[PDB]
C-alpha cells in the first residue's frame, strides 16, 4: 500500500529542548512542517504509482521535485527528532559516544574543533538546507544539503541539524549563530553513536 | 573605489506596512538582514578586487558564490523596498499602472487571474527564493529565483515578492498562504508601472 | 509491465539526413546513444518499482538521477528524431508549418530573426544539452535544458535540437556553429506544426 | 594586467599519447578546445575589470558563468596535459608513485580497487564533466566536477581526468569505457606524486 507514511510521535514533550530551542517552534516544527511534508509525500508516491503503471515518464519525471522535497523533509526531520534529546539527559552527554567521538577526535583533533568546523558550515549555507555529520567509507565528513535534499548518495547520516529559518527563527530572529550555538547542548549522541556503528539501512529503519 | 555600498533609509516607518507585513518584520528584514547582504557584498567585492589584479582564477571562482548571493541580496531586497508602500497610498492602488494592467490583463486574462497564477508560483517554492512579475522581450511573464540569486539575465523585473522565512514568519508562522494574500495591499504599482514602461538599467538605478 | 520501453524505429534511414546530419553519426545518435538511454531507463525503473512498493523512501530519491536522465534521454531523441526529416522533403520547408511560423514571425519578427535567437541559445549551453522551442500557453519561448532533461514542466515542446557533443563532433569537430547551420535544412516543420496546435499529452503520445 | 593568460606548450607531440589518445584528438582538444577557454578566459576577466571599477554588480553577476566556465576550462586542462605522458615513459608506471600508491592501498585496498571506483565514478557522470583524485586533509577522496567547474573549494587536485565526449568521441565514439580503461596507460604517476606531496597553492602553480 504506497503512500501510507505517518508522522513520528516525538520521543519528548514540545518543552523538553528549551532553553536550546523553544516550545512553540517544536510543536510548529513537527506538528505543522514536518506534518505537511508527510502528507505532500504519501500524495506524490500514490500519483507516481499511478504513472509508473501507465509507463507516464513525463509525469513521473515531473514528481520528482514532490518526492524529493517531501520525501527529503520526511527522511530528514525523522532523523532529526531522535538526534536531540534533553540537554539534562545522559544521552546529551558526548560520552554516551565513545566510538564516535574518538573518530572525530582522530578526525579533526578534538570535539571542539569538530564543532567549530561544522558551525562554519551550518552559517555557510546560502538560503534553506541542512548541515550533516556522516560516515564516508570508514571516515567522517561534514556536509551539507540544500533544501530538504537528504543524504542517499550512500553516506550513512549520524546527525543532522536544521538551517531552515523555521528551525530557529521565532527564538533567535536573524541570530542564526546562537541557534548553531545552543543547538549543541541537545544533541542526541547516544543516537549518534548508534547511527555511527550501524550500516545506512540501520540508520533509515526508523523510517 | 570597489565596495562601497550603503543601505539607504526606509522611505516609510517600520510599522507602515502594517497590518500585511509587522513592524518586527520590516526592521529585521531592513536593518539586520538587507544590512547583512550589504556588509558581505562589500566584503567579497574588496578580496575580489585583489584576486582580479593577480589574475588569480581560483580565488575569484571561489568568491562567485558570495558576490552572487550578497550582491543579488542587495539588488533584490532594494527592488523590494521601491515596489512596498503603505496600503493607504494612492500607489498601492492598481490604477496607478495603467499600462502595466492592461498587459497584464492581455497576458493572463485579468489582473485577478494574474495574481492567483503569481500565487501559485511564489506558494510553489522549495525552500528561499522569490517570485517576480519580469519583462521579457515585450511580454510578460513569471519567474521564480532561488535564494537570492537576482534577475540579471536579461529581463526587466517588474517587482518581487520575497518568499524567504524571514519575510512573513514571525507573523504568518507556516502560513505563507495567508502572507501572499495580503501583501497585494501593499504592492507599489505606480513603482510597477515605472519599470514597465522603462528598460532593464532604468530598473537597476536604485542601486546607485 | 514496468520498464517495457522499447527504442523506436527511425522514420527514415539513416543516410536520410545528409549532408546536414552525416549517416555515421545517425546511426550512432540511434542505435548506440538514445539505445543506451532506453535500456538504463528500464534497468531504473524495475528498481524503482521495487523501492515504491516497499515505501523505501531513501532509495526512490537515489534513483531519481537515473530515471531523469535515461528518462529525459528516451524523452527527447524520441521527440528530436521526429522533428527530422531529409532536406528534400516537403514536410522540412517551413511553410509545412504555416499556424506555428505565424505565431514565430509575431514573436521574433521573422522565421530568420527566429533563427537566430534559437542559435545564440544552442550555442550558448555550457557543456551538454538541448535547445528547445515551446509553447507554454499560447505564446512560444526558446528554452534550453542541461544534460537530458526534459520539457515536462507543463508547457509543450515544439521541436528540439541535440547539443550534446555527439550530436555533431564526429562531422563538424568542435564546429557547432556550422552544425547548428545546417540542422535547419532537416526540421520536420510538419512535426513542429501538428505539436504547435496540440497539448503538451499530444506532444507526447510518440512515446 | 589582467586576463594575460595562455595556451600552455603541450610536455609532448600530439601523437606522444598513443595509442590510448590520438594525436588528433590531442591536437584538437589543446589548440581548439583548451585555446577557445583561455581566450574567451581573458576577456571576460577584462570585462570583469570595467563592471567590477564602476561596482556595477548586475553585471558582475552576470559575468561569473564565462569566468567559472572558461576559468575552469583553463584549470582543468592545464592540470589535464601535465598528468599525461607517454605509455611507454616509466612516469606512467605507478611505481613512480609510492607515497601517493601507498595512500590508495590504504583507502581502498588497492590500486586495482581504486581504478574500479574511479571507474564507476568516470562512467556515472552525466552530461560533460570530469572526475578527480583529490587530497582533502590528509585523505584521498574520488569526486566528480561538471562541465569546466574546477576543484577549487580547497581540496588538492592529484590527477584528472576529462570525460567530455570531445576528450574522447573521434577514437573511441560512444565507447567512453574503452576511454576510461585506455586513458591508464598515459596517466602520469610522477606528476600525481608530486602533487600529492604539495599544496594547492604548488597545484594551481601550473597556472
Ligand atoms: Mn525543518
Ligand atoms: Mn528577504
Ligand atoms: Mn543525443
Ligand atoms: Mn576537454
Amino acid at each position: 500500500s504506497v503512500g501510507t507514511f505517518s508522522l513520528p510521535a516525538l520521543p519528548y514533550a514540545y518543552d523538553a529542548l528549551e532553553p536550546s530551542i523553544s516550545a512553540q517552534i517544536v510543536e510548529l516544527h513537527h506538528s505543522k512542517h514536518h506534518q505537511t511534508y508527510v502528507t505532500n509525500l504519501n500524495n506524490a508516491l500514490k500519483t507516481y504509482s499511478t504513472a509508473l503503471a501507465a509507463n507516464d515518464v513525463p509525469s513521473q519525471i515531473a514528481l520528482q521535485a514532490a518526492i524529493k522535497f517531501n520525501g527529503g523533509g520526511h527522511i530528514n526531520h525523522s532523523l532529526f527528532w531522535e538526534n536531540l534529546c534533553p540537554a539534562s539527559s545522559p544521552d546529551a552527554d558526548p560520552a554516551s559516544a565513545p566510538e564516535l567521538t574518538a573518530e572525530i577526535a582522530k578526525t579533526w583533533g578534538s570535539l571542539d574543533k569538530f564543532k567549530e568546523a561544522m558551525g562554519k558550515a551550518l552559517l555557510g549555507i546560502q538560503g534553506s538546507g541542512w548541515g550533516w555529520l556522516v560516515k564516508e567509507g570508514s571516515g567522517l565528513r561534514i556536509v551539507t544539503t540544500k533544501d530538504q535534499d537528504p543524504v542517499v548518495g550512500g553516506e550513512v547520516p549520524v546527525f543532522g541539524i536544521d538551517m531552515w529559518e523555521h528551525a530557529y527563527y521565532l527564538q533567535y530572529l536573524n541570530g542564526k549563530a546562537a541557534y548553531v550555538d545552543n543547538i549543541w547542548k541537545v544533541i542526541n549522541w547516544k543516537t549518534a553513536e548508534q547511527r555511527f556503528k550501524g550500516d545506512r539501512e540501520d540508520a533509515f529503519k526508523i523510517l
